[PDB]
């Protein structure tokens, strides 16, 4: 909500209360979203400054409360900032931001990340280029300086992060992404690599000296209907755990695909049906390997921009004797959303 | 503060600086309340749609930030969200919300939750209904669905709780309650009963695999008075330690009673006077022992509605010689609350 | 922002996204601040009443949220409140408030305290009087009663805090600060002394039961020019550790200077030219020692006043031989500010 602005200041202060449930079977250890309270709230602000008719400035800064821990010792459990940056934009030149931000990679996909709980299996965070990560420092580009009319890119730089854990470090990388949007058409490529740090050598699973993620998107966006599908690949970038061996690693390659078909009454009802698998090649020891693999039923219904209420359906497709042991059973999730 | 309200929604972001000091002889190890700063903040938003006529959505978070820890390890010392739900109200058919909220047994304790800075005693928090517990889905009616003006009455679902803590844990349960107001008069009874988990069976103190709490309470609130009741029974809910041995559980039994008296001058100053006694029976190996036991005195004086100090003196007439180990000396709090 | 104004009471909501990066050659560890992404966000409110024409009250609290984490394990690291306390203002014959504050001494450290990114190494948190501390209560005065422009004095009660570790401990203690302020020029005298704890008296480096620390500040401030001196002491306050044995505790003896200039332009930009040196004295087992030792060169570039961008050069003069470890590389750090 806009709370403010005053002198070419508008500052939103933005957020969320999440009531949310997942029903999945037995301990839902097995299931692909587990099982049990889930709420949560999310708390923002989103500020921009006109210092002048071509150049303005902006930030964001974006933090995840978590809603099902007591308030003994686990309280803090999930909490963390999702979004922290600072930038400007000027003119027909572009913008630039740096801080923790999204990679570049997820401006493909984020087509498909669009289901009402669930999706966006390929999206993971600390990451490289696929979700949000710190420390990347981005250009982006719109209307190719003013002068193709749904031509955009960006290119963004990924500074070396060596943290306590090799799933959520990585070494130096460059990453971009163009694509065209004509008339609720659009498309888009992106790609990435990196630096693996040592300590990402170091591990069990996976092998090389370099991080790589593409994807490419496709979107039909317009008279209440979305149709969206990616196709991507990664090598050494994708992080597994064999869950017998309880070894831990990336997947030395992975072809992933995701399709995403919604369409959006005019009375606040929005069905869902996705789509989403990827899968692992040549994991040391298991050979192929699905990760993720369900078809999606769900709906949200919207009962203004306020609120809303939605049930997300995951039939998981994944079988019982998936050699990593990614969970086979299936994951309801009902919540109820109040947000400004 | 209600910092928005535009198109049907309003959104109060709320919170309160609290400058707060205990006093009490030793190192309060052995006092009621302990002894040296106590300083926190809370910030919170409470968030309200008009999605119609009949229908309101709504949604509350709210945090606590102490602020006696050091910027160093300890920082995050007793921070945590308190409230996180989302919720619709219909017309007079009643309201319905799902979140980290207060038990229902919370509906009768309330009465006498009143205190200036102590009070409150059995109101324990992840403790089944008696205060704020996750994964909780309520419903609510007012005035008999309208029919009846003062008689209300909740129902609520308690989702099972496992946590790494027999403390903060608790199995699936059900709760309600039935109140009712008539011209500064208010009466209501409260009970809830629930399944322990493995864990929490597992202890040393408390034996059983229900969990059960029950309240009534009494109040007169009107011309500036407000004297209020509550007498409240427990089978191993409420949490105890016994301080030699080390050991802890639950009070296999627990007869509850609190009083409050208090009275608003129309200047600005408001004395308390109350008395609270909880005392447990058949502990494995004690016997009979108090756990709460006191009488306190204390004054809040408002300079406004944004603004007060108060004085919280706890006589307390735990004795020496009692056998959990519960502290016998007195607290005295002051504390300076700037709120908005 | 002041979001919120009405019935006497406004409140200001404020906080800041810095895109922010170290650059220090090696692992950084040998250089002065390190190297790499240290991206944050801060958000706090700061409120004030008026109760009646001469009473005010207010309140403030400040947090700090780091953005060069991962949504990991480690998401929590470096986040604290910085300051949380509320208070009254009384016509003219004072303020008191309590909470987490700044210490006296600060009064004076705060002159040469400017420097877009680093600067201010001897006020350190949780140290006694010098910076940011929990559990101070602080008088103030403003021109003497009113009776003299311009002279001002405060005092300030820090209670004990013993904490699980010696760094971010303290006793009882007692400080105040005297200063005046005449037409651009302000002079300032600060002075503190505290009990030490148990755990501080039990650590390696320094001896005493007490701790002390003044320092006076000399500043000239008008005409688009800022110059500013301190020269200050420590006896037992100063936290120091030597790297090669691992051993920590406390200078027996400190000696401070920093010095400060900078000039605003009107188009934005303002140098800034500063020199620092802290060195130890007595430091059971190395003599004498620097602690810090550096020039600074840097500029700061206001957009407006909700953006803004920097680059601060610290020219380390501390050489590589030094006894206790301290690194002698540069760092240069550039940054990117939103504020609100
Ligand atoms: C506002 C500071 C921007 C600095 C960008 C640092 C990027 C580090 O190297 C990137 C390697 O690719
Ligand atoms: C908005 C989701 C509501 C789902 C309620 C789940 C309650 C779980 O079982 C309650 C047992 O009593
Ligand atoms: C609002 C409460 C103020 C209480 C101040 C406590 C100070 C403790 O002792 C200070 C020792 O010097």
């Amino acid at each position: 909500a806009e709370i403010y602005n005053k002198d070419g200041n508008k500052v939103d202060l933005y957020g969320k209360a999440v009531g949310l449930h997942y029903f999945s079977k037995g301990n839902g250890e097995n299931s692909y979203g587990g099982n049990g309270d889930m709420t949560y709230a999310r708390l923002g602000f989103k500020g921009e400054t006109q210092i002048n008719s071509d150049l303005t400035g902006y930030g964001q800064w974006e933090y995840n409360f978590q809603g099902n821990n007591s308030e003994g010792a686990d309280a803090q459990t999930g909490n963390k900032t999702r979004l922290a940056f600072a930038g400007l934009k000027y003119a027909d030149v572009g913008s630039f931001d740096y801080g923790r931000n999204y990679g570049v990679v997820y401006d493909a996909l984020g087509y498909t990340d669009m289901l009402p709980e669930f999706g966006g299996d390929t999206a993971y965070s600390d990451d490289f280029f696929v979700g949000r990560v710190g420390g990347v420092a981005t250009y982006r580009n719109s209307n190719f300086f003013g002068l193709v009319d749904g031509l955009n890119f960006a290119v963004q730089y990924l500074g070396k992060n060596e943290r306590d854990t090799a799933r959520r470090s990585n070494g130096d990388g460059v990453g971009g992404s163009i694509s065209y949007e004509y008339e609720g058409f659009g498309i888009v490529g992106a790609y990435g690599a990196a630096d693996r740090t040592n300590l990402q050598e170091a591990q069990p699973l996976g092998n090389g000296k370099k991080a790589e993620q593409w994807a490419t998107g496709l979107k039909y966006d317009a008279n209440n209907i979305y149709l969206a599908a990616n196709y991507g690949e990664t090598r050494n970038a994708t992080p597994i755990t064999n869950k017998f061996t309880n070894t831990s690693g990336f997947a030395n390659k992975t072809q992933d695909v995701l399709l995403v078909a919604q369409y959006q009454f005019d009375f606040g009802l929005r069905p869902s049906i996705a789509y989403t698998k990827s899968k692992a090649k040549d994991v040391e020891g298991i050979g192929d390997v699905d990760l993720v693999n369900y078809f999606e039923v769900g709906a949200t219904y919207y009962f203004n921009k306020n609120m809303s209420t939605y049930v997300d359906y995951i039939i998981n497709q994944i079988d019982s004797d998936n050699k990593l042991g990614v969970g086979s059973d299936d994951t309801v999730a009902v919540g109820i959303v109040y947000q400004f």
